[PDB]
């Protein structure tokens, strides 16, 4: 009985679908150890809502099932229907009536229409997520595209060989919509778009800056939450996936029946062939099914007990370490090699070179507890491939004994929030203990120098996606998120800012100075530090988003990019330049090990030494005893630097002194001649400030970041 | 430091030659040591390093360092900085040498000394003490190779490669299959560029087997207690490294030459079509337990490559029964195995492997898990996923068999099946399900878990235990030969002599014995399953009753190819057997026989009949049996090619009379034509076709497939 | 509606290498196997004789047996299909063909209205009516 | 038929090594042949052959067979049965032993014997006469 119609028993591997060109059809294979049956959807591009043909997939081997549909081509839309027992209660939660999105689909055709009918239980009814909603979701849900997956990388062999040291890095975390929406130089097609982003327009941009790699937010296909359409919003940031293969379809200027997988490539391609590196931030951590009361769309429906990390002695709910709703379950072998597909795909597909992972604590948790030995991880650390890319993670999540930091294997740098956190609170008047505030800007020894890591491991950052800019970080003491209408209960309380004497906007130049003068001192700090400096894209810009520290439903002037610069703001732009080009010229501030603070190779000067106000070398109790001023010199001609050729580099000698101080102090410089070389300092530099000889005594006004440069001794 | 060096790079692990860099990168993990030097040697002399560089930079847990002007052919070793604690397994000592975890080729073996020990052999707290004699010049060095080498339309058999279910594997040694050969050059037997010479190439095709299965070429050892009397490691089952050819297999020396001699082996046999896979060895070491050598692992990182026990670590925990297990539960040393089996297939060419007590590696500390991290790593490898992969389903600790429970993308070596065949034809009556279940694949074993017919390894016999020759010629084990008082191997071989013990002249007895040899071929190659083949049966190969020849290099196992009459005849036997295997679906199927009519068709896909003809009923298929008689209707199997086209085979009628006694089976409806016969003496005419389901006589220990031409 | 139908008898012949092969049928026993690869019946159910054979007719029923077929595939693997029973009745009239033995389900035919449950399984070689010009393609699911 | 084969083409026309399908393509024209048979010899022995392959797939006038596992160097030969009456030019032998006309390679020449000839030499009725020796080795 059965098929007249021709099909194949097909492969099991890979995963997803595949275009067999020398075959003249398409492979597709689906994992679910739990489905009793299941059901291949065709499309066709003038009819979406109702199928036009249904295949049963009746091969199955092991727990994948496959199928091989002669004729099919790139192009083709499709979707899911996978049959099992429905027992909520038990963490059973089969619907075949709900569409399902191939989890290896590499291009999803659109988003969701939300509809109680895409939920698998009603919606109204009274035993919430136990009962059983038997409406079609069909018409409501996006179906999945099979993709073609060749594209003839134009050079890009080249930039595969030595690539960005990690040394030298500095990252600019961009948003793709954000950073060119409200660009009237390009087109008004690929604007907020991937094409966009690397215009020959952007690139100058992103040349000129001097970054050396972009951090893009989620790329991942997303979902927009259902709250936040049925309250106008929308999800701009993109922290919410239902696929992790398929690029973003509204970032797309060319449509969504593999546009986007297209543009996507061709992004990378032209930031390659600039030497520009490319960081994705990945979310592989949660779904966007959220827990149950969550719609039905990919995972719950194709195999819940295995994708999902469900309660122990329930399964009907679920256990949430990400805030989210759920979390997905990397102790399960195809979860986790999922996952793992996804990286080596993007990397060897999408040529990208990095991934920043999302709270990435939640992806060693092993049931109640973390683990940072856990198979995934292992797994990760061995591959050929995705051991030889750029690792960043959040090192934390938001369950109990999620803080990760320092904890994270090898190869990972993390997100050091203490650096942020520390930075802000001492520019703010805080006084910190000497040792902290020292050990930041050395690189946190005492957070990585224990377990083998170097200042590598540190992304220092004053600034990033969450919480303030680095604008509104001085222009408001709270947050303002009222606009995302949660009655501003969202976002973090904590901000340790200051604005500076007025909250807003303002017309008093005392207070604009003030103002313009902290984020220098900000700037400064950031690109004088040990470790990694990350800059949040548009602080160069001064961006505002007028003072939300939280605009992740902001698709709009809150958040897009304004690149109308007057002369305070271009002003601004001009002072990261040259400081970003600063850090890159000096090789103190891109070291590979910490400074042991003594002296080296023979020589008669320590590699770095902390004074006091008077002048005299930090002393045992003055180094734990709180400060608002910090004091020290960088010798950069005894520094255990070595490049890969063997050779110890050198460097100039630098006098750093960062006053957070409100008032005035004066300071007595160490022996030597020093020349003035970078400072906050609005008005113009007086000639006794420009060089200081004989450890003599220099005044220097509250909130003031100075380096100079020994040019005899 | 007064002379020139790198920092190099920790990846890849290993030495390697960096041709636009002029030198050689030197990567090298351990978490524990102190300080690590290398050691450079030169052809001339062997012995002292001609230079010892400090290995200072180290990025993680790994120790590397880049050396401008060594090149390929460089000899090298380690010493390792560390802690000497015995009684809490930190067993470092520098003043033994060390062999690269890493090494691709490793120049020469071991020549056994006290002062390769780490702890003093003589002294009376043995493994507790600190032994300060220099191993260097006992110890082979490790041997940076050139990875380059040109595979020529070998790139093309990567493509659709040998099928599971049209398999047949054939278990061979690379030294005796061709050392008392002497058709090939006297310098090139018992060696990979001997097994994969035009004459011993003929042979394979022309027997038809489709893969070889070479047991162990991982560099090993001769353990020191098979020196110490007059004996060696024939086998292999005891490497030092999981990266280096045997050094005593190569027919061009070990500065590399067995590298590549290995590589060229594999290709010529790629161009004739021929699969490999490798035996291997993850679960244990060379080094054996504490009062073993210290030579690689235990000397560069101990509490990481090995289980210790737990509440002590100055012991190993064994469940492999040779000392030491490896701990296939750290990063590293899961990363090691596989990048050895990554490397075996991408760099080396091999199709394949077969884990050697596979269920050592997925202990976990004292339990047994299959979801172990190793497994894990492995089904999703992109190039590992793709490879064949066959495991003996146990190992010898508590808990250790492990039959079916293996992932998804193994097949398991069927003892069960080796064991019921075995005493079947003994006389044996087992229970009818009993025999029809390993006939049919095996489903009760693997049907439960999803899996095929293809995870069953079938096999009558194998390098362990009897050859085929000695399972009909011997009752008993007869290893006095390898010193230890007949002690070692199986007692129960589940054997019989046919009437005699050893080599006979009473034809009667020799007769018995040529017809069970038949018997036991026929029953393979008729099988659900894939078949494997121990390498040598076909020319009839003995061992003179010594099931346990792993310490035999000589006569005892090399490959006799003198054959007269009686073994070229049974030679003939197999090639024709082995052939009609091949040209029929219906034993070579992915899916097991339902039992049942299929497509409509009026007839069930599988039959199981008794002495008087009638279907097989509830108690007759559980009682004792020493006859077993089905029919398997080709024209009605659930058999689909990648194709989409349903596949169709003849109708044949198997019967296998066990029973010493003849016996009268009355055919089930049909005419049916002869075909294949365990048979010596000349078939009677009245025994080429049976016809209207009349009774025919089958003597005693028959085999006999029948075709049906006409219903 | 027409355009559908045309698809799915496209589809129909192309998954069934019975009507896709390279040697004509013997009708004729084949493989030791118990059936003829291709049997003509007539009205009542009888195999086709010698007289109605060259009798003028308006009525053609065949049943072509998948599994007895000597078809070979590139690569000398015997191919197998279902077992049809195909009945091309010309005839203006109504007629009542007598099944052959086994159990068949109805699978495409040229009537436009719906089929009626007693024509999707035809058992028991009963008799089923086929209005004139009618074509009725049944797959054996039981014998 | 117990042993692997495949129908094989019936172009081109002679012996052919198909690499990638490990095995060697027969196709050899007779448009009045009954039957054919596929001789295979081994180096060592070339008087008898070590198998005999029935081609049986026969494309118009063309017979054919592919038989898997044979390589280059492969030494082989047909017998070709059919109608013996040379009165009519219909001269069939197949106890003598052919050479492929799209042959590539011969091994050795002719080692001339009466048994090379189909019919019996010294017989008194010449070429009318049908002699049954294997003219093999």
């Amino acid at each position: 009985r059965t098929r007249d119609r021709p099909l194949r028993p097909g492969d099991p591997y890979p995963l997803g679908s595949n275009w067999i060109e020398d075959d003249d059809g398409v492979n597709f294979s689906l994992f679910s150890e739990n489905a009793e049956k299941v059901e291949l959807l065709l499309y066709s591009l003038t009819n979406q809502k109702y199928p036009k043909e249904i295949i049963e997939v009746k091969n199955k081997t092991g727990d994948i099932w496959h199928v091989f549909v002669p004729g099919l081509r790139p192009g083709q839309l499709y979707a899911y229907r996978v049959y099992g027992p429905y027992k909520p209660e038990l963490g059973l939660r089969f619907n075949p009536n709900k569409v399902l999105i191939d989890p290896y689909a590499k291009a999803i055709n659109g988003s969701v229409i939300w509809n109680d009918a895409v939920f698998g239980y009603k919606i109204g009814d009274q035993n919430q997520d136990l009962t059983y909603d038997e409406r079609d979701s069909g018409e409501y849900v996006p179906k999945s595209v099979v993709i073609n997956p060749y594209f003839e990388w134009d050079d890009e062999d080249f930039i595969k060989g030595k690539k960005v040291p990690l040394k030298d890095t500095v990252i600019y975390e961009v948003h793709v919509k954000g950073f060119t929406k409200l660009r009237l130089d390009l087109p008004e097609n690929i604007r907020g778009t991937y094409e966009g982003l690397a215009s020959e327009q952007m690139i100058s941009y992103l040349k000129d800056l001097g970054i050396t790699t972009v951090e893009l937010m989620p790329v991942f296909h997303f979902i927009d939450q259902r709250f936040l359409t049925d309250k106008g919003l929308t999800n701009y940031w993109g922290y919410d996936p239902i696929n992790f293969f398929s690029p973003e379809c509204r970032y797309s200027s060319t449509g969504c029946l593999g546009g986007q997988v297209l543009s996507f490539k061709k992004m990378v391609n032209e930031l390659h062939n600039a030497g520009i590196e490319v960081i994705i931030d990945v979310v592989y951590n949660h779904t966007a099914e959220g827990n149950h009361l969550g719609p039905t769309l990919s995972f719950r429906g194709i195999d819940n007990t295995a994708y999902y990390m469900l309660q122990p002695d329930n399964k009907r709910y679920y256990l949430d370490f990400t805030g989210t709703g759920n979390t997905l379950n990397l102790s399960h072998p195809r979860v986790i090699q999922m996952v793992l597909d996804s990286l080596r795909y993007w990397v060897t597909e999408m040529h990208v070179d990095g991934f920043r992972f999302d709270l990435a604590a939640a992806l060693a948790r092993e049931l109640y507890s973390v683990n940072m030995l856990n198979t995934f991880f292992i797994a990760l650390q061995q591959d050929p491939i995705l051991s030889q890319v750029k690792l960043i993670a959040e090192p934390w999540d938001v369950g109990q004994g999620g803080y990760q930091v320092g904890n994270f294997p090898y190869q990972w740098a993390e997100w050091n929030g203490k650096y942020r956190d520390s930075i802000r609170r001492f520019w703010r008047g805080e006084a910190l203990p000497y040792s902290e505030i020292a050990n930041r800007l050395l690189g946190s020894p005492d957070i990585y120098l224990g377990n083998n890591k170097t200042p590598f491991a540190s992304i220092n950052y004053v600034t990033s996606h969450d919480g303030f800019t680095l604008e509104d970080l001085v222009s408001y003491n709270q947050k303002h998120n009222e606009a995302n209408g949660f009655n501003n209960q969202d976002g973090m309380n904590e901000n340790y800012s200051w604005n500076c004497g007025a909250e807003g906007p303002t017309n008093d130049q005392n207070v604009v100075i003030c103002r313009e003068k902290q984020k220098r001192n900000f700037m400064i700090t950031l690109l004088v530090s040990q470790g990694t400096p990350m800059i949040l894209g548009g602080d160069e810009l001064s961006r505002t988003q007028r003072g939300n520290n939280n605009a992740f439903c902001q698709d709009n002037e809150i958040t897009w990019f304004d690149w109308n610069l007057d002369e305070r703001k271009s002003k601004f732009l001009e002072f990261v330049k040259k400081m970003i080009q600063f850090y890159r010229a000096h090789p103190a501030f891109r070291r590979e090990r910490y400074f042991q603070g003594k002296k080296l190779f023979g020589m008669p000067l320590k590699d770095v030494t902390f004074y006091t106000l008077e002048g005299r070398e930090v002393d045992e109790k003055t180094w734990s005893s709180p400060t608002q001023l910090v004091i020290f010199v960088l010798e950069g001609s005894v520094m255990d630097e070595i490049n890969m050729y063997g050779e110890r580099i050198a460097d100039d000698s630098f006098l750093i002194i960062l006053n957070a101080n409100p008032n005035n102090v004066k300071v007595k410089f160490p022996k030597g001649k020093w020349e003035l070389v970078i400072s906050s300092y609005l008005r113009e530099i007086k000639p006794e400030e420009r060089i200081i000889e004989g450890e003599k005594e220099l005044e220097i006004e509250g909130r003031t970041a100075l380096v100079y440069r020994r040019i005899e001794l």
